[PDB]
């Protein structure tokens, strides 16, 4: 944490309620002078390359946006956007003290809200979430979902609840979206989600007994689609892509 | 979510990060057993064809920590501890921390509303990973600074905001010990009530470097032969899981 001086440089996440400034379409990049950010607060939240990723906790009067636009950047500078974004929201909401009422200030030495009144705290938040490809020999599950309305057919995703494991979490939203039980559960990969503050947890699974049965709160239509006819996918860049292509590049045939 | 009538199962009653332990035994039993009967409760899930809830209420005696109750089937416990972290939750959410005014539980998930600014919160959940570092007939296991009980275990942190449970696997390894590690394996996950993780749980192989301890972490660390271990974290835990599971190879 420090005051921006003239010749401090690197990626600059300008962030607030959720977007971050993007003029021309791109990531800040170069000396703080060039966005007239002297003088200014940030916390440098990583580094690229040589380059400290800085996060200004301010509201632009243009340009402002979603961190998805981005997304073609490397992985991981994408992920350190994400994080700044992901930051300046967690500071946002504990202006005050959830326990006391009473206002919050910022930890010097780690990501972290401590209050002026109770001896409570906070860390950021990351909401782990589960999204499983469920294949069924040569054919792999796919989902329309209701809130998205997108056309897009694409894996089962949820977020875990308390006290409850991530294999529990895949059998028990595959369960209560579409009906069907599965086995050979098997971890994939991970994924930071900054929408707004997910971490992905990635599974293939396979079909072992049931119907599909949708709930509509969740799932317009779900079917079995044979992996080389498959519909519109989510794009590239997510894991449930990811999921898809590997579970159609096994199908082995 | 509703009041508590002469009503049956497992009872979980928490305030601040305990719960109501009389014998050292979870209460079961009918609800007029444990004088319950008129306050609020929320079944938080179902054990054994029985409910098990959650009532929000500070006892006279015999209250502890869900520790105490780990003996307990694995499905149970984890239900116990869904039920203090619940409590906490809402403790932690009488005022929101947007605009300052006082919260009220949603009736159709487990959140915290705002009337007076519209956010909300769910629920936190700390990943945090837990691995297991192999060196063909060896593991890497570390004494801790902060429990100081002769025991040796692997390696644990919490995941950052921003990073995938591979780099934090990487990332808490050379912090630590300063070692690379290679061969990423997960093998499982579990709830970890202290207050609120979920341990992710992982293998992986000695790749290059020397044991350097961060002493505000680790007393020490050291490679140990599979057949030669010393005290091990109890039977039971995430960690022992992990350690027995690299012992049989
Ligand atoms: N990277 C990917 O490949 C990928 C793909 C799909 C979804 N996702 C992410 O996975 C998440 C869940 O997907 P979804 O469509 O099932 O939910 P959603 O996107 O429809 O989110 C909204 C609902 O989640 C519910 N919920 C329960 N617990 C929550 C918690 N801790 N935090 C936030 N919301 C909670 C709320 O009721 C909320 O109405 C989302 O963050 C989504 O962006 C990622
Ligand atoms: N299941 C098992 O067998 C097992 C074994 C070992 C450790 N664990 C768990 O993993 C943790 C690892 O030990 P420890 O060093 O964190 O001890 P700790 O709980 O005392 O750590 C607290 C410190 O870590 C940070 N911290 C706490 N919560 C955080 C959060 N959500 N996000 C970011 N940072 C946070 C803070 O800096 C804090 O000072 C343990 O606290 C415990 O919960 C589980
Ligand atoms: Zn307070
Ligand atoms: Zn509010």
């Amino acid at each position: 944490d420090r005051i921006i001086e003239k010749l401090d440089h690197g990626w600059w996440v300008v962030s607030h309620e959720q977007k971050l400034w993007l003029p021309k379409g791109e990531l800040p990049y170069g000396e703080a002078a060039n966005f007239d950010l002297v003088g200014q607060r940030a916390l440098q939240i990583g580094e690229w390359q040589g380059e400290p990723v800085w996060l200004v906790q301010q509201q632009r009067r243009h340009d402002m946006g979603s961190v998805r636009q981005v997304i073609d950047l490397d992985v991981g500078l994408f992920q350190l956007a994400g994080r700044g974004v992901q930051l300046a929201e967690f500071y946002r909401s504990h202006k005050y003290c959830g326990y006391c009422g009473h206002e919050m200030y910022p930890s010097k030495t780690e990501w972290a809200m401590l209050c002026s009144h109770c001896r409570e705290r906070y860390y950021p938040q990351i909401a782990p979430c589960i999204i499983v490809a469920i294949r069924r020999d040569d054919s792999i599950l796919l989902a329309q979902h209701t809130r998205h309305r997108n056309g897009v057919h694409t894996v089962l995703a949820g977020f875990v609840e308390v006290g409850e494991t991530l294999e529990q979490a895949v059998a028990r939203e595959v369960m209560e979206q579409s009906g069907i039980k599965v086995k050979n559960l098997r971890y994939v990969t991970s994924q930071p989600w900054p929408f707004p503050q997910s971490l992905m947890t990635a599974f293939m699974a396979e079909y072992d007994s049931g119907d599909i049965v949708i709930d509509p709160k969740e799932l317009l239509e779900a079917n079995w689609y044979r992996y080389d006819d498959l519909p519109l996918l989510p794009p590239p860049g997510t894991v449930a892509r990811r999921l898809i292509e590997d579970t159609v590049a096994m199908c082995e045939y």
